[PDB]
DNA sequence: GCGGC
DNA sequence: CGCAA
């Protein structure tokens, strides 16, 4: 499980000047935290081996030329079949950090070892999420102010609730379900708590999904749940001008009115004294 | 119903003459009917210039989990690891091999063959011998031409007739029909035996020893590229230089030419038209 | 040139 | 970024 990183000195996020080796370093230190919540799922990466200027894909399909040693599990989808790579160890991140691959994207969903044969299917969801994409001038103390709605509501059900800002634009909030139920099922559940919540404050929140986001509200993204949808992992990189992250943040910080994304530099600072906030979010683990 | 879109249509791979994915598409269109003979039942290997001769290229033997279902492929087994080749057998294969930017196309001397039992494919015997003429420091084309004449004879003192190729780049290839066929190895045998009884013949202008520099004056006869792991560039190919020029076969009175020179696509279209495929007896057989 | 449902 | 030996 060797990975050699090559162009070190390559300048990906050419705003803040941030070389591949500094992504590597980077994807080194986060790893025990962040391995946890990506382990058994199938990893998509969205790639920008150019720098953040030059163009980007999604990519799900593990390459051919991918090495050997990486896990792997198969997804069979109305037309064709695909074969996704599944990181669980450093090194995994570091083979990540060397493809480039800034951004990691997983769903809600973890592959499980067929009982009698062995090898993996796709399972139940573990979690829900509830992604939180605010309108057009909208105010951060009342994106929070959602959010903290969204809390209340699952506690209502002995669910507790976990935000993590996007690294772009919103804020994700993430529910461990302590018995697993299907995707569908999470779907449901989500679709009840946005609709329950656009009803208790008209004024601030939607449920429904438009083309383009409805200013002043704040969109649940319920949908998420959708078993063939992928969410930014908590601890990725993001693609834009600076190098943010999905950052998992403490209640307390949400009062914040001047409340803002991380860079790497300050997750990995935050981690160092925080340990993983999310520490109770898939306390099992492949 | 293989379908192939072309994309990037006026996008220019030979900046020099200005030659657009089009024109190269249509290229191959047009030589199909005559190269695909020489390259069906062997792997493909391509050489890929996506951004033009002036960026850099890759070989590319593996074919690509991205690749259209469609294509023909067999497996080779190797030291370490295993290679599925795709096989070029169409014309929308050729189509492929265009909008895929694979301006070179190398393949081996030798073809699959169904398993008398089974079915699926593995490695054959070469169907041909090819001589890679590769001349020195100082060595006129005039005097490229006697050497590939005398392998000419030598061959045909064996009933073997042969065709002779421009590589579309510095050199010559000789191609030679095998009517009955022979594993690589003993085609490398056969081959090295020739350069050598041909070194001695005219020992001032032919060597079949390689070096790693290439010796003045004399013609390095290439034995070695008729072994089972080597690809020569195929006959009808481009070139990936800094002009289009192809793998173009050639009648043997142009070898008597010492103005000879290699060609372009366009020339070799001309050709083709009123030639007919000068190599039409080399591969009499498969798809 | 291609890499997502 | 990776694509042959
Ligand atoms: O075009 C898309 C859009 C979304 N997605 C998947 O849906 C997730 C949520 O999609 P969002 O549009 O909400 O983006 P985001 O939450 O990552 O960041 P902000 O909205 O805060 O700006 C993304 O993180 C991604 O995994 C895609 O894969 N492709
Ligand atoms: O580095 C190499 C060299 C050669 N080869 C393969 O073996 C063949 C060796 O052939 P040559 O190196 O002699 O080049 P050539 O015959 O294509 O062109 P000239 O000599 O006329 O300039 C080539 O046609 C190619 O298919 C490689 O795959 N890689
Ligand atoms: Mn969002
Ligand atoms: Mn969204
Ligand atoms: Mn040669
Ligand atoms: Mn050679």
């Amino acid at each position: 499980q060797r990975v050699t990183l090559t162009n070190a000195d390559k300048v990906l996020y050419p705003a803040t000047g941030t070389t591949k080796s500094d992504i590597f370093d980077y994807y080194a230190g986060v790893a025990e935290v962040m391995l946890g919540h990506i382990a058994g799922r199938p990893a998509t990466r969205k790639r920008w081996p150019n720098g953040v200027d030059q163009p980007a894909f999604f990519e799900k399909q593990l390459a051919l030329s991918a090495p050997p040693w990486l896990s792997r599990a198969t997804v069979a989808h109305r037309s064709g079949t695909t074969t996704y790579p599944i990181i669980d160890s450093a090194t995994g991140l570091a083979w990540i950090a060397q493809q480039a691959a800034l951004e990691v994207h997983v769903p809600q969903w973890r592959f499980v070892a067929e009982p009698g044969s062995g090898e993996l299917n796709p399972g139940p969801a573990t979690r829900l999420v509830f992604d939180l994409d605010p309108g057009e001038g909208v105010m951060m103390a009342q994106l929070a102010e959602v959010a903290r709605a969204v809390r209340d509501l699952l506690a209502d059900i002995g669910l507790v609730t976990f935000p993590v800002t996007s690294g772009s634009k919103g804020l994700h909030l993430y529910t461990p379900l302590d018995e697993p139920v299907s995707s569908r099922g999470a779907t449901v559940l989500a679709k009840r708590v946005a609709q329950r919540l656009e009803q208790a404050m008209p004024a601030l929140v939607t449920s429904t999904m438009t083309k383009s986001l409805r200013a002043g509200k704040v969109f649940v993204d319920w949908s998420q749940n959708s078993g063939s949808k992928t969410t930014i992992a908590p601890y990725s990189l993001r693609g834009r001008t600076h190098p943010t992250v999905a950052a998992p943040r403490t209640w307390a910080e949400l009062d914040d009115p001047a409340l803002r994304q991380l860079s790497y530099d300050e997750v990995l600072t935050r981690i160092a004294r925080d340990g993983d906030l999310l520490e109770r979010l898939d306390a099992d683990a492949p």
